[PDB]
């Protein structure tokens, strides 16, 4: 048989973050008690590029941080940063122009502690995509 | 992990159609009382070719009109005609014969006031399609 | 809208059984009461290659057979037996190392009687696949 149905299109994602505990050479500025350096990142499968759909990834760090909303606005779509607690990161993906697209709100606990990684394979499905979106996306 | 699922292929369709209101020069040959040109159309994203997949479309208009089975058996997919007034038209997409499938029955209300249209981009969902069908939808 | 969803990826399948009455010219070592010719098959749509993420096919035979588990460990995964009777067939697809998955149980009812052919077009759906399994499943 034969039906018509609502379009939806798919885009595999990697997000999460490496952790490792610091040896004895620390980066520059950083705070004295931080013992661990980090990376959040949102990339794709055989960090393949993902900016053609992708235009900018924002994570909201803890209030701890100076200028805790680091906006990153060209791949790779991801942070260093060092720390000595684990929180919650907000991950905002903003898509291109062209989608039409509220921002992609999501969550990530950040890992420190038993190199460390938190990593989640997950998929983005667009509920009805526009035409011009959808040739961006059928681009790869 | 993994589990059997019966087979489903999905092609994008766009199909709706445009309006314009007519001054006062009308086209030859026009009904006096018909007041907006319109086009009614099936087709793919980007215009990219459907009639590897898909026969001929066939529009079912209001019985006001001449032989109000219009069949387009070739692409475009598409009629353009003068009228007054916004009507339900059935489209009837015929699948290339490979797929075995009965006609695809749908509907669209002819929209001509407040250019003007009314465009949808679906989904044609085909079930348990055969290996031959398959190999069709495959190559596009 | 977008939403964050878990991923998975289908890839069609093909299998089942083909059967042929013998009539009057056998095989060199095939019991005397056998009455029919049969292949019993695990196969890609235009008989495309499925070892790139399947690495082996076994299939359980009813008792009465010598040695009733044959194991296939290269394409095309199949096998051509004789017979008598109609019996159920347990087919092991046992998936490429990098998957990281159980055994693909499924069952199959041998069909000899009304060429006699009993074959499904399905869908096998992996969900949450790993980065390594993902990219050889795109290789295609």
């Amino acid at each position: 048989g034969a039906r018509i149905k609502t379009l939806s299109v798919s885009r595999p994602i990697i997000y999460g973050n490496t952790a490792k505990k610091m040896g004895s050479v620390k980066p520059p500025n950083a705070p004295a008690e931080h013992t661990h350096l980090w990376t959040i990142f949102v990339r794709g499968p055989q960090n393949e590029d993902i900016s053609y759909f992708i235009k900018k990834v924002v994570f909201k760090l803890h209030d701890t941080y100076p200028n805790p909303v680091r906006s990153i606005e060209a791949p790779p779509f991801e942070l260093t940063e060092t720390g000595w607690g684990e929180f919650d990161i907000n991950i905002k993906v903003y898509f291109v122009e062209e989608a039409n697209e509220k921002v992609l709100n999501f969550y990530h606990r950040l890992r420190l502690h038993p190199e460390v990684s938190s990593v989640y394979f997950d998929e983005i499905v667009f509920n009805e995509p526009n035409e011009e979106f959808f040739k961006i996306l059928m681009s790869r």
